[PDB]
């Protein structure tokens, strides 16, 4: 909390390994020297221009929620391929949370998933018999999977890559708040578009408007919807695309 950047070893330890999460569990990189090389690394992905240090912006954002999906990949059991190759993608929904019926959780997973489906060749489908490839539930890190619950805040939702029928599921931190009409901790629309994101196969990125932002953040938009650099990206691997925008 702003003094974690000068703070005992222990504690500190948990600033450089809050990136470290959100990154890959690797023990090996671990050390204080080290730390200097892999900021730089945080800094381009987050977008923050300050470099090789952290205190104020650099901790303000690992304190604050985002996601619970690692950004890379190294010695673990899942698939490489970069997007969806499977003909169409599906989506159903395991469960509800309290805060929302199961009608309103589903309609926001297609009002998000849809947007994303909008802007790409792939044909998505709706689901009225059978399961589905992408399956989107509620639950904590302890129903069956590595990430573990983090209590609220650090962590927002864990998802998987498309990865098989299995994998590519999406999934919701239930400990987090969600919700909609009331507008209060995280709009399901806002973070459905993330986490399914991530089920496509998408990485984040370092514009401000960025659909995929790591820095969460920014005002309350109107309607809201995909960003320009986000959308440039996903076309220049399915198609050829390009574009710019800042602010
Ligand atoms: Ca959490
Ligand atoms: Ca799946
Ligand atoms: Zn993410
Ligand atoms: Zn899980």
């Amino acid at each position: 909390p702003q003094e974690a950047g000068g703070m005992s070893e222990l504690q500190w330890e948990q600033a450089q390994d809050y990136l470290k999460r959100f990154y890959l569990y690797d023990s090996e990189t671990k050390n204080a020297n080290s730390l200097e090389a892999k900021l730089k690394e945080m800094q381009k992905f987050f977008g923050l221009p300050i470099t090789g240090m952290l205190n104020s912006r650099v901790i303000e954002i690992m304190q604050k929620p985002r996601c619970g999906v690692p950004d890379v990949a190294e010695y673990s059991l899942f698939p490489n391929s970069p997007k969806w190759t499977s003909k169409v993608v599906t989506y159903r929904i395991v469960s509800y949370t309290r805060d929302l019926p199961h009608i309103t959780v589903d309609r926001l997973v297609s009002k998000a998933l849809n947007m994303w489906g909008k802007e790409i060749p792939l044909h998505f489908r709706k689901v009225v018999w059978g399961t589905a490839d992408i399956m989107i539930g509620f639950a904590r890190g302890a129903h069956g999977d590595s990430y573990p619950f983090d209590g609220p805040g650090n962590t927002l939702a864990h998802a998987f890559a498309p990865g098989t029928g299995l994998g590519g599921d999406a999934h919701f931190d239930e400990d987090e708040r969600w919700t909609d009409g009331s507008s209060l901790g995280i709009n399901f629309l806002y973070a459905a578009t993330h986490a399914l994101g991530h089920s496509l196969g998408m990485g984040h990125s370092s514009d401000p408007n960025a659909v995929m932002y790591p820095t969460y953040g920014n005002g309350d938009p109107q309607n809201f919807k995909l960003s320009q650099d986000d959308i440039k990206g996903i076309q220049k691997l399915y198609g050829k695309r390009s574009n710019s925008r800042k602010k």
